């Protein structure tokens, strides 16, 4: 009973986090193995932020240069490389508390759970989800940088983010552990903008089944839609378009609640066209669309972790 | 930038989490040093649950009857006592990542995090406010009781609450680790509803600050009012009474952003009384009322834990 905005239990990462210090720069870093993971920014000054050359002045660092700490402990740097946007340091001792553990990229409209960090040390954690135009709607100040975001599968740790900048409106930009920009983002002092941003519509349905199955029906009416007509009123409110994989991927949650994927489509349809008239849903005054028809199904299940 | 609710970092609280079983019941408990905490009904059946005669039940109940597993291990029970609502079972071995720990009881109007585990694994982690009507309005699940809530302040893990009820509403009520309910709620199956709810005035105000903080400006304005005339307003929309106390209380976020208090209840003023007309205030149609002051600082400073 409920429905919380929920986020994955932190504990396994919360042992990979370590402060790296280059200079007078300091930032987050994952040790995973002898390896450790930063946003290779680490290495600039901030004359240098305005358009670096990183290539550049990695050459003129050397191992000694990086300071990595686990806690009270140094950590010897024994090597360092350059993958996109992300620096490895290869370190002389390996992380005991490793967990299993891969690195994806995902794609808008999949969420994660954040760990926020400052000085190697966690701070908070919570969900949020990569929005179509590719940033993240996180929190995050300054020192925050090596944040990384993660799904957990049974007990491997799948890393998908680490935070590298903020974007106009309070919003945020990143990589994936290969050091590639989600979006057309670059680490460089300078003005950039994101995309007009969309409502993830496969997510909305998601949790409009959510809230059937936690009692709330009121938005349920008599009318069912094709794709076509739902599609030509979404993109009218900006909604991502719905797929036919997306009206398959909902399957299973059409299945425990009864209520058919298009005829869910044409009570979302009314709520768009009508709005909500002051009520709520699930004790939202919008439609919320940053849950995942598997975030979904793991929350109202009981899906747990090892 | 950027503004979210936010748990603590779950490691600590997830190293303490096991499973107990009795007879036909599993459910979560706390492990710390050489005891383990779980909800007293774990030693029920079924028609046990009408009026359970704790004590009796007890009485009957072997060391051997008590199965704790801490993943793979089983935990050797040697003992067992109740305090209040609680059951703590001695057991052969003190936990070795047992943190720093203290047991209090919050007040209504305070947050904590909230680790929903089953079968003593993590499922997931999120914050709440302990309501002013005594529920929290969580998301847990059948086999979720013995899940803890919790505060970190450095590296002390102060546990508030333990899980063993949900309500009419869809919302939840527990103890504190001494065993006592918050509320007037009992541990049986016996008709049990909350009481009419209120909101947190002094919350609201908070998260205000935290829209100012984020550059969220558009609801100040150049009026004031006096604490008398912001109470009768409000009160009538079933907030709490703003004290002056609670005017202290929000003192640092209030020299932060240079709004006097009573200068940003007349926004809240305004709000209560026209609404929000389409717009929102950090991504809410709401006004949100589980940040305290404590919980909008540490966010929008960083503040860290280890
Ligand atoms: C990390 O480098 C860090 N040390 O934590 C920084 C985190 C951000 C600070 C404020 N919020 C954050 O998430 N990242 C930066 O400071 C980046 C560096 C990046 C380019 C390599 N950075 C630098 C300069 C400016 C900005 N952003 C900025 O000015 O944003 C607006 C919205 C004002 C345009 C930035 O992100
Ligand atoms: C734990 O005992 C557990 N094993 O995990 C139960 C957790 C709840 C089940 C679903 N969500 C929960 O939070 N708790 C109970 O089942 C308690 C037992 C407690 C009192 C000694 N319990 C027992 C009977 C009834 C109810 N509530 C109930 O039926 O509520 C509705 C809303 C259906 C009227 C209850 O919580
Ligand atoms: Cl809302």
């Amino acid at each position: 009973s409920g429905f919380r905005k929920m986020a994955f239990p932190s504990g396994k990462v919360e042992g990979c986090m370590v402060q790296v210090t280059c200079g007078t720069t300091t930032l987050n870093g994952l040790w995973l193995d002898d390896v450790v993971y930063c946003p290779r920014h680490v290495i600039c000054t901030s004359e240098d932020m305005l358009n670096p050359n990183y290539e550049d002045l990695l050459i003129r660092k050397s191992n000694h240069n990086f300071l990595v700490q686990a806690g009270n402990v140094q950590l010897r740097v024994i090597g360092h490389s350059m993958q996109n946007c992300v620096l490895k340091l290869k370190v002389d001792t390996a992380n005991p508390k490793t967990p299993k553990y891969k690195f994806v990229r995902i794609q808008p409209g999949q969420t994660f759970s954040v760990l926020a960090c400052y000085n190697g040390s966690p701070s908070g954690v919570y969900q949020c989800a990569m929005r179509p135009n590719f940033t993240i709607k996180g929190s995050f100040l300054n020192g925050s940088c090596g944040s990384v975001g993660f799904n957990i599968d049974y007990d491997c740790v799948s890393f998908c983010y680490m935070h590298h900048m903020e974007l106009p409106t309070g919003v945020h930009a990143g990589t994936d552990l290969e050091g590639n920009f989600y979006g057309p983002f670059v680490d460089r002092q300078t003005a950039q903008a994101a995309g007009t941003d969309t409502t993830i519509t496969v997510n909305v349905l998601a949790w409009l089944y959510a809230a059937v199955i936690n009692g709330d029906r009121w938005f349920l009416n008599r009318f069912t839609t094709t794709l076509n007509d739902f599609n030509l009123v979404a993109m009218k409110y900006n909604y991502e378009p719905l797929t036919q994989d997306h009206v398959d991927i909902l399957g299973p949650l059409s299945a425990q609640t009864g209520i058919a994927v298009l005829d869910m489509c044409a009570s979302l349809k009314e709520l768009l066209q009508n709005g909500m008239n002051g009520r709520t849903i699930l004790g939202s005054a919008l439609l919320e669309d940053e849950f995942t028809p598997f975030d979904v199904v793991r929350q109202c299940s009981g899906v747990t972790f090892q």
